[PDB]
């Protein structure tokens, strides 16, 4: 699923990513935008043989299991392929536990280079919440 951009405000919202460890709403829409382009069955593979799946772009090395990435862990205790679902709820309470790691939304890559420090409440503007 694409979502829209107010579509995925108000799902993620409603899932309670809103202020969660201290990052409002805008952090979370601007890092879908980045990671995904609000593509919930994106999928990227990187050097190390890991996979990045899904709108948060989650990661196999330590999150789930995709079944080959060897020497990996499955924190969030889910197949990979959950995360690709047009409901985001796998997605969602996995994040929570990444933002929770120590380094908060610094885990994302795209967070980091293109969101942190800028006007996030941009990507919230004219949704009704
Ligand atoms: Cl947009
Ligand atoms: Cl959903
Ligand atoms: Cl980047
Ligand atoms: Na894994």
């Amino acid at each position: 699923k694409v979502f829209g951009r107010c579509e995925l405000a108000a799902a993620m919202k409603r899932h309670g990513l809103d202020n969660y460890r201290g990052y409002s709403l805008g952090n979370w829409v601007c890092a879908a935008k980045f990671e995904s382009n609000f593509n919930t069955q994106a999928t990227n593979r990187n050097t190390d043989g890991s996979t990045d799946y899904g709108i948060l772009q989650i990661n196999s090395r330590w999150w789930c299991n995709d079944g080959r990435t060897p020497g990996s862990r499955n924190l969030c205790n889910i197949p990979c392929s959950a995360l690709l679902s047009s409901d985001i709820t796998a997605s969602v309470n996995c994040a929570k536990k990444i933002v929770s790691d120590g380094n908060g939304m610094n885990a994302w890559v795209a967070w980091r280079n293109r969101c942190k420090g800028t006007d996030v409440q941009a990507w919230i503007r004219g949704c009704r919440l």
